[PDB]
């Protein structure tokens, strides 16, 4: 009995399967199977879930229960010992800007969301898991190490709630426990517009036939727009500066605030929709609202598709690029448009690439005022910074003009992610990415390096000798044999990552396979590919070849200046060109007359 036949909580839909427009919740992609890419299912398993108990307990619940004969390690002790450091000096991408690092995380917000379970709307069962170190149900907590100094300051634990899981009531059956991805697998413009029908409305301007989407009433950027805000209490945005009480923005996505350049970002691409809306109300002043707002969001989705396969997969892939997304060879309707579990992890490669500080640069490049470069761990749900303190283009500049963090075997992930994270439910610049990243990988059954190794036809290291000949470290690969005992067991996150990277690109051979495969099924697999046949006409395709990202600041900044190549490293001035040189999206192919 194979069974397509649980996924509770999902909105159910009738298709119109001959619209020209993407629905919200993904639903209707795949014709034969309308529910393929749609948000609110769970993941795609390349592999089967690897579980303590072969159901739904995660390697490292039971203290006695072995993976393969060895105890797993605790995920604070992997982050301690091998993905800390202390010297943020030559620890930057020399060839990488910020926005490199930056567009990683709009990207991966489009495709992946793996909601932490709920239950707990106001809760004692986040009490016993906080205060209580207790683990039981979805409290999973990451237990602080012997000698770990957060020991002495903080208390015996981490907080951490497992992932949600299809049928938070199963089909009744017997099967292993698979997590919710609550975004459209589809590269879309999700993170913009939202997966769920309802919220998608809410961002909309229903007061006008316009098509745009909802702007801040209470706040303006020199006359540019912010995002409206998140009116829902307690709101972590109030909770980092109670003085200032400024909450989070509301975005297609429920993350849009986690960091100071997501929100900015965020705020670029709202900005770009309404800028759509409004040069197609021009040209075409008998469209209705919603119209516009198809068309734009149609425009704002091939947008982040152009980009992110023809300038950032290039240069994560490297040498590896062409050999797992060759020329686009039209809609294959049987290729999964689904994001795998596995990729969920690949793709948190970015971690690697986020540095300590972050920058406001004035018109000139140079530091914006005395607080110029910021520690990254105070602009975690910082919205104050942008709304009282200078706008989104200090940021943006920073954005060009700043480096993101190289990937180091020695530096891994900044202090300011590994010890001071922010989470919206807890109030302490107190956490441990790595360390959670981790614990995810145990929550979500992902089996480990050397089935990932092997799914990707790459040798698995057995031994000192071999994982020494694969990392090319002699020292990490003996840190990691005596945390782990055996490759076999090594969490794919740290496995990925601990690779050296490929010629030209920032992942290394197992990341470059789990990326390479995903896009490459995002591409042939979306009925609404840019380059798909009848997506576009043939014009607006030539249109939309000449986009960029440094175009998208022109247009919706007070910044006159900009790189060419936004991604590589810029330096001002030699770096940069007056916006009037850079090529615009015409928009007259989108002229719809009657005569
Ligand atoms: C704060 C955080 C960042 C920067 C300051 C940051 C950065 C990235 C980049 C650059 C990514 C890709 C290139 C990327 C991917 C994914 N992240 Fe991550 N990220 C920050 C914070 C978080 C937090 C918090 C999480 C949740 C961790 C958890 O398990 O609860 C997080 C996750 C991910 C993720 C998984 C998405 C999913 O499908 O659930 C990425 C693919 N990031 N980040
Ligand atoms: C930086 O990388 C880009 C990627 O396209 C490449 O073309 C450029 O030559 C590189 N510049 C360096 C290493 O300075
Ligand atoms: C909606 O559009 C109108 C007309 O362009 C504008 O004046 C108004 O402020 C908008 N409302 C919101 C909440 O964006
Ligand atoms: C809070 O914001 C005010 C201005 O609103 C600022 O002067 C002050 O330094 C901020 N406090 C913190 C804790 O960042
Ligand atoms: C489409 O995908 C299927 C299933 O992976 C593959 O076997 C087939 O060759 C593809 N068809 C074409 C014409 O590319
Ligand atoms: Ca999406
Ligand atoms: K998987
Ligand atoms: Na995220
Ligand atoms: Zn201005």
């Amino acid at each position: 009995s194979w069974e397509v036949g649980c996924g509770a909580p999902v909105p159910l839909v009738k298709c119109d399967e001959n619209s020209p427009y993407r629905t919200i919740t993904g639903d209707c992609n795949n014709r034969r199977s309308p529910a393929l890419g749609a948000a609110n299912r769970a993941l795609a398993r390349w592999l089967p879930a690897e579980y303590e108990d072969g159901l739904a307990l995660p390697f490292g619940w039971t203290q006695r229960k072995t993976r393969n004969g060895f105890r797993v390690p605790l995920a604070r002790e992997v982050s301690n010992k091998i993905v800390g450091y202390l010297d943020e000096e030559g620890v930057l991408d020399q060839n990488r800007s910020l926005l490199f690092m930056q567009w990683g995380q709009i990207v991966d917000h489009d495709l992946d969301f793996a909601p932490e379970t709920e239950l707990g709307s106001n809760e004692h069962s986040k009490t016993q898991c906080e205060e209580y170190c207790i683990q039981g149900d979805n409290c999973f907590p990451i237990m602080f190490p012997k000698n770990d100094p957060k020991l002495k300051t903080q208390g015996k634990c981490m907080p951490f709630f497992r992932a949600g899981f299809v049928c938070p009531t199963p089909p009744y059956q017997s099967l292993a426990r698979e997590q919710i991805n609550a975004v459209t697998s589809f590269l879309d413009a999700s993170l913009v517009y939202g997966s769920e029908p309802s919220l998608a409305s809410r961002l909309r301007n229903l007061s006008s036939p316009l098509g745009l989407m909802a702007v801040n009433q209470e706040a303006w950027d020199h006359g540019l727009a912010y995002l409206p805000f998140n009116n829902k209490k307690p709101s972590p945005c109030e909770f980092i500066n109670t003085t200032a009480r400024v909450p989070c923005f509301l975005a297609g996505d429920f993350r849009a605030s986690e960091q100071i350049l997501l929100a900015t970002a965020h705020t670029l691409l709202l900005r770009e929709h309404n800028r759509l809306a409004r040069e197609l109300k021009k040209l075409n002043p008998h469209w209705n609202g919603e119209k516009l707002y198809q068309e734009a969001r149609k425009i704002l989705g091939a947008f982040i598709q152009i980009i992110t396969f023809r300038d950032y997969l290039p240069i994560v892939l490297g040498s590896e690029m062409q050999k797992w997304i060759p020329p686009y060879q039209g809609y294959n309707n049987s290729v999964d448009p689904r994001i795998s579990n596995v990729f969920t992890f690949a793709f948190r490669f970015g971690h690697m690439e986020v540095p300590s500080t972050v920058s406001r640069l004035d018109e000139n490049y140079q530091p914006w005022g005395p607080e110029a470069e910021l520690p990254l761990h105070t602009l975690f749900f910082n919205t104050w910074r942008i709304i009282k303190d200078g706008g989104i283009d200090p940021l943006v500049r920073g954005l060009l003009a700043k480096k993101s963090k190289l990937m180091n075997q020695d530096k891994m992930v900044t202090s300011e992610l590994r010890n001071k994270l922010f989470q919206p439910t807890h109030k302490i610049h107190g956490f441990d990415l790595a360390a959670i990243n981790l614990q995810r990988c145990r929550d979500h059954g992902m089996p480990g390096y050397n089935s990932w190794r092997g799914f990707c036809g790459l040798s698995q290291p057995k031994t000192l000798k071999g994982l020494q000949t694969v990392l090319k470290n002699k020292i990490l690969a003996k840190k990691l044999m005596d945390l782990y005992k055996t490759p076999d067991n090594i969490d794919i996150w740290i496995g990925g990552n601990a690779e050296p990277m490929v010629e030209r690109g920032r992942v290394g051979p197992l990341l470059a396979c789990l990326l390479g495969r995903q896009f490459q099924q995002i591409r042939d697999g979306d009925r609404f590919w840019w380059e798909n046949p009848g997506v576009f006409t043939e014009k607006q395709r030539d249109s939309l070849q000449k986009v960029s990202f440094s175009r998208l600041i022109c247009d919706n900044t007070h910044i006159t200046k900009v790189p060419l190549h936004a991604f590589q490293a810029n330096n001002y001035p030699h770096d940069f060109v007056d916006c009037s040189t850079v090529d615009k999206l015409d928009l007259s192919p989108w002229a719809s007359r009657e005569n």
